[PDB]
């Protein structure tokens, strides 16, 4: 499918154990995309003083239409020192392995795969 509905766990800034996906823009996006196929992929919400928190290259995911199901679609993008690599809408958060933190919330997505 294209597409896939996922239900992200979205988790505070602080308890995030690996604060990214690795070291290239192309692995950040490959590791990310993998981790959302296993289930395993966290979610941050972008506010004043989160981004310095993690590490960089970032995935973000961003809106990419105007939400079948309750699930927005989403794509990603990534970031390194200020250039980004993909066009896409507003930001819902910065993606992150998830290891088993506890989320405060989760968001529903419908990704483009």
């Amino acid at each position: 499918k294209t597409h896939v509905q996922l239900s992200l766990p979205v988790l505070q800034v602080r308890d995030v154990l690996v604060r990214g996906f690795g070291d290239s823009v192309e692995e950040v996006l490959s590791e990310a995309r993998q981790h959302l196929k296993d289930g395993t992929c966290g979610l941050v919400e972008v506010e004043k003083g989160v981004l310095p928190q993690l590490e960089q290259p970032y995935v973000f995911i961003k809106r990419s239409d105007a939400a079948p199901h309750g699930h927005v679609m989403v794509e990603l993008v990534a970031e390194l020192e200020g250039i980004q690599y993909g066009r896409s809408g507003e930001t819902l958060g910065v993606l992150v392995p998830h290891v088993g933190e506890i989320p405060v919330a989760y968001r529903k997505v419908l990704l483009r795969k």
